[PDB]
């Protein structure tokens, strides 16, 4: 008639509901109240029919599509929820801590069972026992472990040993329970290994092949967030499905592995999609144990309960006891081999992860399939009472005494600069409120408003709210402005000041970091690596962040570069040659070559059965493709060379004529001739796959290596910007001069070492790096672009619909680039010269520099520019690093800087000296065709402005950032500002200038100035004081005055 299950399961959503609200202070967890109330239902059911009707139809389910509904959900959220770069960080531990844990305590577990239990078990129904009661399911240690501050690895390793705890748990369950409940098979050795290997490896092989054809599917949808959500799920469902009943494979490891890399890949996927996707399984694998609990608690109480004796809960604490004890044994014992990891576990961390085993909703269900296949023998029961037992006792006691023993152990505390953070961010909220409500209170509209209910209502306080000791030697340790006493410094005050200063240095450092990541600058997994080093050198005595513990971020070294290598040096190769030209014909002897193999396989298929004779054997396997098309019309009648030297040739040779051996058995026409037929298909179908499946195995470890490059890229880019700003900081922080100038020295050579390895860097893997860098420049474009569609959103000058038709437009984009090609080739120099800042616009004065240039080659150790020698031209770098020394400043230039502006234009001699790092490949403009060029052209932007104007951005940008290093502006909002601006023309303003309101900033470049009415005349080129009205400018033959401002936005 109408569905009882729909009730049943309203029912435990809205008890489930009424569970999680009303035990939100209580440390009892809602699950033990919702097997309290599953089991009221279920004696209330076995009082009132109506009750039983719908609790027979729901909780007396059939244990197969109980696994098939409830267990892809809980595995696949298991695996979802993770982080996986720290569990993949240290996933060496956690597999062998979960798998030989499990192993161990299954065997210890089965044989306590057999030499305790009163019943006449056998090994086999003890280790299925064993396997139910060594699933792990925590969440509220997890939950607990993240919100309370450190040892957030401990969590990690927790869930992850919970998810392979759970996944190989039911792999031996579903072994032993086809031993025991089925034992109608009798099975040698060989078939026996051949079972153990196609579940272990059969598993991950068929999740590693869903889940990259799904992370294929997910990285080809745009715009479309629904389809996205249903392929998520369908592949979870189907591939569990697939797996244990149509491959006969372990589908909790194929979820475990699906899980893992949908996890691990989540770039594919839009980030609303991304985070729907999160909230979706966390409330799907709610619903799925809200619902196990409930049906767990009314078989309990309906069929469980009624063969129960005392020696049955005299049995369940004894083996509640002896479980715990059987873990603490497991993880003391493996605690060497787990603490010769680059993760060690110390005593603390084994206690609370022995303690944190909370036995949760898998082994349940485990228990209910236990239950349902023994039918009406008691073997069930006692499965079913001594797991509900095993939960029950295990969410209790281990929940409360996991939150005392996080405050006894000294793992609850809140450390002293989380603790100095939180509580500045308390009272700058509380300033902020404070400056509101003064607003608030002299404002039309809200004046009568009453302010007691505001200030009850508006109050944020700080969560937090030998110690002592530290805490009273760290506030001793600051010669700041809160105290004025003139001294001088002592060596242990000397002591004391270098390591606050190296304190405070690593501590800028980190918000550096957190700073580009909040601007979309620095990727995650890079500021995660970046913030560890950083509180790694904070821990140490005297370590800064050092440059070794860099650069194994990027290493490039190891598997995928000597792939690489190897598959380039296979596939390097070296009339009728046009239409082996057009490569056209490649293509269709490749779907030739797959038209041949499928068909030919069944003619296998039908040999190894072995109608109209095979199809007169398929007409000669249709006269075996023509013979392979007549050879490719005799390989397209023997082109010469091109078919003598290829090796690949050679073996279509050996191909065509072991067709020609097919040709005359067909003439003979038997034993011999199907096991040679056999050899020809074989050699033909893997040969002539292999020339396809090479360069699709080169974008793969071009993948891999380009993700890799990208992660060292990001490392050093943040660890530079960083450097750059802390350098630009520093002389606040530190008061002393000589503390301050063996900082600077430490900053500014490991700022050159890691600009040196970069460079060397792009050397090594030219398209890769070239990839990554376009990637990461359309990325900052696109990005900017959205900043400007949100500020023309907020700004009330485009309304919300066509605003949100734009971001779905950058959006598509932004997941397009995802989608990139993984090495794109690196340009020619032409292409590097079209590119160039201060030649883009013009096409005619492209074609003047094309025709004024020379490539100009230099070794190692060369000298490119010297510093006496006066200025005969421009240098533009279009591949090679180049060093700088001058007169003292440091820095390594890239590939598209141009080397000589200033030298070309004001004319006097160079500033530094340019030797090569690596060999360089520079274009050599004589400074007579740079003049002649400067000359010829008169446009609005003219060589003139241009090259002024790229010069003016350089010497502009560090004062800039000199000034505004207090306001915190990064240097890409510093040159973004900057290049708002134009260089002014005096001739047009007669050579007086007037400062405006308007005007955000004055920089003079070159050249000497008179201010404030020859108050004082200003020699340094340097920003103009805002204290200065206006600047009067006078000609001085090749001075040439240039001054760069910019002006404020006007909406
Ligand atoms: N502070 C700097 N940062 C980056 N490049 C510089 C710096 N100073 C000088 N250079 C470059 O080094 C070149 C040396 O010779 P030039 O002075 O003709 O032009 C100079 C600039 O291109």
């Amino acid at each position: 008639h109408a569905p009882k299950v729909i009730v049943f399961i309203s029912g435990s959503c809205l008890f489930g509901a009424i569970s999680r609200s009303l035990f939100k202070k209580l440390p009892i967890p809602y699950t033990v109240v919702l097997l309290i109330l599953g089991a009221i239902l279920g004696v209330v059911a076995s009082n009132v029919p109506l009750v039983e009707e719908h609790t027979r139809d729901v909780a007396h389910m059939d244990p197969h599509v109980l696994l098939q509904i409830f267990l892809p959900v809980l595995i696949f959220e298991s695996a979802f929820a993770m982080d996986v770069h720290t569990f993949m960080r240290s996933f060496s531990q956690v597999c062998i801590l979960a798998l030989f844990g499990l192993v161990v305590a299954s065997v210890l577990t089965a044989v306590l069972a057999m030499n305790l239990f009163n019943y006449n078990w056998n090994f086999s129904e003890a280790m299925m026992f064993g396997a139910i009661m060594s699933a792990t399911d925590p969440v509220a240690v997890v939950a607990l472990l993240k919100d309370l501050g450190a040892s957030k690895q401990l969590g990690t390793i927790i869930e992850g040993e919970s998810l392979l705890n759970d996944g190989c748990a039911i792999v031996i369950f579903n072994v032993f329970m086809k031993m025991v409940f089925f034992p109608q098979l009798t099975s040698t050795v060989g078939q026996n290994v051949l079972y153990f290997l196609q579940v272990a490896v059969a598993g991950p092989l068929w999740g590693y092949a869903v889940a990259k054809v799904t992370v294929f599917f997910l990285s080809h949808i745009f715009n479309d967030a629904l389809v996205e959500i249903t392929i998520t799920l369908a592949a979870t469902y189907l591939t569990y499905y697939i797996g244990d009943i149509w491959l006969e494979v372990s589908g909790v490891l194929a979820v475990v592995v699906l899980g893992l890399i949908v996890n691990a890949e989540k770039t594919s996927i839009s980030p609303e999609v991304e985070v729907f996707l999160h909230r979706f399984w966390e409330m799907l694998a709610y619903l799925a144990n809200t619902l196990i609990f409930m049906m767990v608690g009314v078989v309990v109480t309906q069929k469980a309960l009624v063969a129960v004796d005392k020696m049955d809960w005299f049995y369940l604490i004894i083996l509640y006891l002896a479980i715990t004890i059987i873990r603490g044994m497991v993880i003391s014992l493996f605690s060497p081999i787990l603490s010769r990891i680059g993760y060690g576990l110390t005593w603390r961390n084994a206690v609370i992860m022995t303690w944190g085993g909370l036995r949760g909703a898998v082994g349940l269900a485990l228990a209910l399939v236990v239950e349902n296949l023994a039918g009406n023998d008691v073997i069930g029961s006692k499965f079913l009472f001594h797991t509900a037992g095993i939960v029950v006792l295990t969410l209790v006691i281990n929940a409360t005494t996991i939150q005392t023993l996080l405050r006894i152990l000294g793992m609850s505390d809140i450390s002293i600069p989380k603790r100095l953070a939180m509580a500045g961010a308390v009272r700058r909220i509380h300033e902020g409120q404070n400056r509101t409500l003064n607003m608030l209170k002299s404002d039309r509209f809200l004046a009568d408003a009453d302010w007691d209910i505001a200030t009850a209502a508006c109050e944020i306080s700080d969560p937090y709210s030998a110690d002592e000791l530290t805490l009273g030697e760290r506030k001793s340790v600051c010669p700041g402005c809160k105290a004025m006493v003139p001294n001088e410094p002592s060596p242990r005050e000397f002591a004391d000041m270098m390591e606050e200063a190296r304190l405070r240095m690593l501590k800028a450092e980190k918000i550096s970091y957190w700073k580009q990541f909040e601007h979309g600058m620095l990727a995650r997994e890079a500021l995660r690596l970046l913030v560890q080093h950083a509180e790694v050198a904070a821990d140490e005595k005297d370590q800064f962040i050092l440059v070794d513990d860099l650069k194994k971020s990027w290493q490039i070294k190891g598997i995928y570069p000597w792939l690489k290598r190897k598959l380039e040096d296979l596939i390097s190769e070296k009339l009728m040659y046009k239409i082996c030209h057009h490569m056209a014909f490649e293509v269709t002897i490749n779907i030739a070559i797959v038209l041949n193999i499928v068909p030919i396989i069944m003619e296998f298929v039908v040999q190894d059965k072995m109608q109209k004779i095979e199809d007169a054997l398929r007409i000669s396997n249709y006269v075996f493709f023509v013979i392979y098309a007549i050879e490719a019309i005799v390989k397209i009648l023997g082109l010469g060379r091109h078919y003598i030297v290829s090796h690949w040739n050679k073996f279509d040779a050996f191909i065509l004529v072991v067709a020609l051996v097919d040709i005359i058995i067909a003439e003979t026409l038997s034993s011999i001739k199907v096991v040679k037929l056999f050899r020809l298909l074989r050699g033909l179908r893997m040969l002539r796959l292999t020339k396809a499946l090479i360069p699709k195995l080169i974008l793969v470890v071009n993948g891999k290596i380009n993700n890799q490059l990208s992660l060292g890229y990001d490392v050093g880019k943040g660890y530079i910007i960083g450097e750059e700003e802390v350098g630009k900081i520093i002389d606040r922080m530190v008061d002393n001069k000589k503390i301050l100038r063996e900082l600077k020295h430490i900053s500014e050579t490991g700022r050159l070492q890691v600009v040196k390895e970069l460079g060397l860097l792009q050397r090594e893997h030219p398209g890769i790096a070239v990839s990554v860098k376009t990637r990461q420049a359309i990325r900052t474009i696109l990005n900017h672009s959205r900043e400007t569609i949100h500020e023309l959103q907020g700004a009330g000058l485009l309304d919300e619909m066509e605003a949100h038709k734009l971001e779905l437009t950058v959006e598509i984009k932004m997941k397009r680039l995802m989608n990139a090609p993984s090495s794109i080739p690196p340009p020619p120099p032409e292409n590097l010269l079209k590119n160039v800042s201060w030649l883009a616009g013009d096409m005619k004065l492209i074609d003047f520099i094309k025709a004024r240039a020379s490539l100009l080659h230099f070794d190692y150790g060369e000298v490119i520019v010297r510093e006496g020698d006066e200025s005969d031209g421009l240098f533009l770098i279009v591949s090679g690093l180049v060093k700088l020394y001058g007169k003292v400043f440091e820095d390594y230039l890239t590939v598209g800087n141009v080397i000589g502006e200033m030298g070309v234009l004001t004319k006097k001699p160079r500033n530094a000296t340019v030797t090569c790092e690596t060999t360089v490949q520079v274009y050599f403009i004589t400074a007579e065709d740079m003049n002649i060029a400067i000359d010829t052209f008169t446009l609005y932007p003219s060589l003139e402005y241009r090259l002024w104007r790229v010069v003016a951005i350089r010497i502009a940008t560090p004062l800039i950032m000199e000034q505004m290093a207090f306001q915190g502006w990064t240097q890409e909002k510093v040159k973004l500002h900057l290049e708002r601006g134009y260089l002014v023309d005096l001739a047009e303003s007669h050579f007086q200038f007037n400062i405006d309101a308007t005007l955000e900033d004055v920089i003079l470049i070159n050249g000497t100035a008179y201010n404030a009415h020859t108050r004082e005349e200003i020699r340094s080129p340097c920003l103009i004081s805002r204290t200065v009205h206006k600047l009067t400018f006078q000609y001085t033959a090749t001075e040439e005055p240039r001054l760069f401002v910019v002006r404020n936005a006007e909406y």
